């Protein structure tokens, strides 16, 4: 009893999460919209709960540091107690899985390569066996954790070049990055989720592209904290707006038919 | 410690007898994708298994009178499997009454045709009568249709329920024999993943055409509350980042191809 406002982590991220045009005279969760927005009030609707949005203070997916091994971004939300469920693309991992739940995924992704057209790559492998177009990933992200982990051999290859890359070819945001790639003039690509980069081959001025096929399998998870009792409805709610054609429905929504290229 | 009793289905390249099967005893006799991922799943969390084939040859459905889970889901529900390691699709209905872990393999539905058959999608074959089309039972692709009310989709549904003879199959393999056999006048509804691999094997006569309708997965499966759930998910998302679910795809898909 005593049904309180679940607090609802997400993150400023295109078209997942933005902010409308005249926001500063809306209220609460109609200040923002798209993808993730759509898609809170229809788990709310169906797991019958009151939430509020609110935006991850430090702008951060989730990672733990190394040195005082505090949790940053929305999982650090949920991990220490500051929201009630993140709803956001966030990825499913083995190490975040260890500290929050994950509802089975509403959306499928992999790692992918983000070029400005014209530019002579077509897959991790040419990247890895050259040196004139220097790459990189989003900082405290599943990308990032990935090249650092890994054992396969160009993937190794390629994190050994970038964690010594200089100057940095990291960035803070995927806006960032991408920016990164359209004033490289073909000396940078961007190593991001397929999903992030169908959106932005979308967007004009329409003069970046997704080149060869995923690195990796994935998705993304509506995230509680650990035992959470919301975790259930949740996860059958996922289910039930797969099935009933709505993921398919908004991300149609928020991708193609909003498409400007 | 007591085995793990696997419940599993014949489906390739899932789950297979070996060619010398019949001097062969126990987990030995199978082999496939699933019997390497098993083998796996059981290494990383430090049981003994033996893999039992479904009794009767059926993924999971709710008999709509008595309301009993037959098929892989049923053993589950029912205590005669610890544990599923299948091509057992993740379902709201299924995840009601037994757990899922995280999904090991992506699918969505497909149609498979005889090379040449004019269809190139579900909406060319709800316009037309010539050419029919059904799915496997007991599974959920036919749930899919049952419970969905998109236009076509629900379309689709009227005709499949109402078709006379049934167009619906027992096996994965009576309906792939039915396509081959039709010439061009049945078409098959399955998912993705069975469609690419009979594509790629002799006598190399069938295709995948159109789009997948829809997005899911496959789950390990264990029965709900079960003790084995956590170890079994957290197993699933190593092997997936190790890329070993990955390298067991392309052993079992494309190495293998004959086409
Ligand atoms: C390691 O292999 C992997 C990794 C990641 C997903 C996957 O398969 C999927 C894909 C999608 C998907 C499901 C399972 S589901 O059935 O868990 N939920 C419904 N969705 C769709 C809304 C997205 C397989
Ligand atoms: N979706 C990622 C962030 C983007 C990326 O790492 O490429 C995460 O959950 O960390
Ligand atoms: N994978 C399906 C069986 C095949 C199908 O229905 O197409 C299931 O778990 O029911
Ligand atoms: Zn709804
Ligand atoms: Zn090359
Ligand atoms: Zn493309
Ligand atoms: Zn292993
Ligand atoms: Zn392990
Ligand atoms: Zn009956
Ligand atoms: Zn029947
Ligand atoms: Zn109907
Ligand atoms: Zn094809």
């Amino acid at each position: 009893g005593a049904n309180k406002t679940v607090v609802v982590t997400t993150i400023l991220e295109s078209p997942y999460v933005m902010m409308k045009k005249n926001h500063e005279m809306l209220e609460g969760n109609e200040r923002y919209e798209g993808y993730c927005v759509d898609l809170a009030a229809e788990i709310a609707k169906h797991c019958g709960f009151k939430y509020k949005l609110t935006i991850v203070g430090d702008g951060k997916y989730g990672a733990r540091d190394a040195d005082t091994k505090i949790w940053n971004g929305m999982v650090g939300e949920l991990v220490y107690g500051k929201a009630d469920i993140a709803i956001a693309p966030l990825t499913i991992t083995l190490v975040r899985e260890e500290v929050i739940d994950f509802s089975k995924p509403f959306m499928s992704l992999g790692i992918s390569i983000m070029i400005k057209k014209g530019t002579p790559i077509e897959s991790a492998e040419d990247l890895s066996k050259q040196t004139e177009i220097a790459y990189g990933t989003l900082d405290s992200g599943s990308t990032k954790e990935f090249f650092r982990r890994s054992k396969i051999a160009v993937f190794d290859k390629m994190w050994t070049y970038m964690r010594s890359a200089e100057p940095s070819v990291f960035v803070r945001t995927t806006a960032e990055g991408v920016a990164r790639v359209r004033k490289s003039k073909g000396k940078y690509a961007y190593l991001l989720e397929s999903t992030m980069n169908e959106y932005i081959e979308q967007r004009k001025p329409c003069d970046t592209m997704k080149v060869g096929g995923n690195l990796d399998s994935k998705g993304y998870g509506i995230a509680t904290p650990k035992g959470s009792s919301l975790g259930n409805a949740v996860n059958l709610a996922v289910l039930k707006l797969n099935e009933q054609g709505l993921l398919d429905k908004l991300k149609n929504k928020w991708w193609y038919d909003k498409g400007e290229c």
